């Protein structure tokens, strides 16, 4: 235990609480390549640049200058 809050806290907290049963798991930093995972229906079927950045804006990439060595996959709730 060396700091409560967290980058990743900040925006899976966001997510968490904006979506419904949608999960979402980043691990890594701002401004570095790291990997995060959000799963939501509303990826349904094929996600669209809307659900796309949606993600990418509010797990904050741009905001610190992450690397183009980021990893996120969007998937259905079901496929969880």
């Amino acid at each position: 235990m060396r700091k409560r809050p967290l980058d990743a806290e900040t925006i899976r907290k966001l997510i968490e609480s904006g979506l419904p049963e949608a999960r979402v798991d980043v691990q890594g930093e701002d401004g570095v390549h790291f990997e995060a995972t959000v799963v939501s229906p509303a990826f349904v079927g094929k996600a669209p640049l809307a659900r796309h950045r949606m993600v990418y804006a509010t797990l904050g990439e741009l905001m610190g200058g992450a690397i183009h060595a980021l990893q996120l996959k969007t998937l259905t709730p079901d496929e969880a």
